[PDB]
């Protein structure tokens, strides 16, 4: 890509100005060294008093007083220049730290923002994030940078304090020097990134798994003393108000805590979490309410002078006590998943959303749970369009669908993503190779199912989605056109829909023969 190249490209230009910095600074350092051996003669000389006799005495002081002079102006001659050194070297310290701000904002306000929005919308089957050893190396880099700059910075200021010559160096010292403590921090507290999500809609008593990294602690000596990490759940509200720094030292009780291990090898420090639990809730619709959960820890770099508390929180997720309330909670998740703003409060959605973003994300986590390639064709979105009127997928392409709307009773004991998800489960379940093998309608309704059997020959199928039943299929025939009561989950875990069609019916979806589209799934 070219952006990396870019950012790479800026990565070596720092180094290089980096290492040019450090020699400019060894060469100030050796030169001190040899202004201050040299000034020990001024005070050599200064006492060459003895008192002989007058004409010596004053011939001598004379001779001495004339070389004096020749020695204040030489000394001071060389220490301006020093001055002179020392204040260029401020000055490149400065306009590193500059390009160090530059850099460091593109590559966390912007790609670790676009690999946090690909964790999102992976969270709904997505395509996945993406390995973490790209953005790591860049923050090991960044670490290394400005480790370096802070400490070229230090002994420089300290080299420059033991000989003060005062001019401006203090006020550009007790500055940039001001600037590197603001960079390290955002740093350190930015690159604690979670890296596998705890799993969004969870019930209680049942294990889960996240795991967090610190992305910059593999040069910045954190892992020789490696901090622990805790991790606590608490609700929207305590999350909103914990970014305004309202001090609350909620929501309900973990089980575990970890300390962070470290990969010698793609050397990455990290906390893995495999057997948490969720054993008590506090609650404030259940299926609605959504909490996050919080990991902290405190670790020093260094000596122990510089210290951080960091806290990072995991993307929303929605408790669920009993688990017949799975299905329905996931929309709550989905749908901020799907339309969470850049710089929005914890939680905060917007209630009315676009119908085509709406199909997208439809769409999206349907090839998602299905586990295939087919997908929601133009007119299975027309057909579920009409669901929520006119047959072109033009007229709804304005329309907007509130969330009231979206999860309300179409015209039954339903609500249409509780439909959506119900026909997800059972072609999840039971019927995975059979809609990908191209054999369940999909957009078939009444009256638009008869009139697709009617010139056909006799003997056809059609499996539609059955719009009685919350989770099963209907089936056609072959003068009218013949249904059936629902094939209910029940009926397909006890004989699948491969075997049920095994004798009267031979073809489907027109010609394509029974056996040629089930014979490798009979019972053999």
């Amino acid at each position: 890509s070219q952006k990396h190249l870019q950012i790479n490209q800026t990565f070596e230009e720092l180094r290089l100005v980096t290492q040019d910095t450090e020699n400019e600074l060894k060469k100030l350092q050796q030169t001190q060294e040899y202004f201050i051996i040299q000034y020990q003669e001024s005070l050599r000389i200064q006492a060459q008093l003895a008192q002989l006799s007058p004409q010596e005495r004053l011939s001598r002081e004379t001779a001495l007083q004339q070389k004096q002079v020749s020695l204040e102006a030489w000394l001071q001659r060389e220490a301006q220049t020093l001055q002179q050194y020392r204040v260029e070297l401020a000055e490149k310290h400065q306009k590193t730290l500059q390009l160090l701000r530059k850099q460091q904002t593109i590559i966390l306000d912007d790609e670790l923002i676009q690999w946090k929005r690909r964790q999102q919308l992976a969270g709904n089957g997505g395509p996945p994030e993406g390995s973490l050893d790209v953005l790591q190396s860049w923050c090991e880099k960044l670490a290394e940078i400005i480790w370096q700059n802070r400490q070229q910075i230090r002994r420089a200021e300290h080299l420059c304090q033991q000989l003060p010559i005062p001019g401006p160096v203090e006020e550009m010292l007790a500055e940039v020097n001001a600037t590197i403590t603001d960079i390290i921090s955002a740093l350190v507290t930015s690159t604690f990134i979670i890296e596998k999500q705890p799993p969004q809609v969870l019930k209680t008593q049942t294990k889960f798994a996240a795991t967090v990294r610190l992305l910059v602690g593999g040069k910045l000596n954190v892992h020789m003393n490696p901090p622990q990490v805790k991790a606590t759940i608490i609700s929207e509200q305590q999350a909103k108000s914990l970014l305004k720094n309202e001090n609350t030292r909620s929501g309900e009780i973990l089980n575990n805590c970890c300390v962070m291990e470290y990969h010698q090898a793609t050397g990455t420090l990290s906390a893995h979490f495999r057997n948490m639990s969720l054993k008590r809730i506090k609650r404030s619709s259940v299926t609605e309410e959504k909490f996050t959960i919080l990991f902290e820890s405190q670790f020093s770099v260094g000596g122990n002078e510089l210290v951080f508390q960091v806290k990072t929180l995991s993307l929303p997720v929605v408790v669920i006590v009993h688990g017949s309330q799975d299905n329905n909670a996931t929309a709550t998740v989905l749908w901020d998943n799907a339309f969470a703003e850049p710089g929005r409060v914890p939680f905060a959605v917007p209630d009315k959303v676009l119908w085509p973003q709406l199909c997208e994300a439809l769409n999206m986590k349907f090839k998602a749970e299905v586990q295939s390639n087919r997908g929601l064709t133009k007119e299975n979105l027309v057909f579920l369009a009409q669901k929520l009127s006119s047959s072109h997928l033009e007229d709804y392409s304005g329309l907007s669908v509130s969330w009231s709307q979206f999860n309300n009773l179409p015209g039954r004991n339903y609500t249409f993503w509780q439909w959506f998800d119900g026909v997800m489960e059972v072609l999840k379940k039971h019927l995975k190779p059979h809609w990908n093998d191209g054999a369940i309608l999909g957009f078939v309704n009444k009256q638009q199912a008869h009139d697709l059997l009617i010139n056909k020959p006799d003997g056809t199928f059609l499996l539609r989605f059955s719009d009685s039943e919350i989770g099963g299929i209907t089936i056609a025939w072959k003068r009218m056109f013949w249904n059936l009561m629902p094939f209910t989950t029940r009926d397909f875990s006890i004989r699948s829909l491969a075997d049920r069609l095994g004798n009267y019916l031979i073809y489907v979806f027109p010609d394509r023969p029974k056996d040629e589209v089930y014979s490798k799934y009979y019972t053999p």
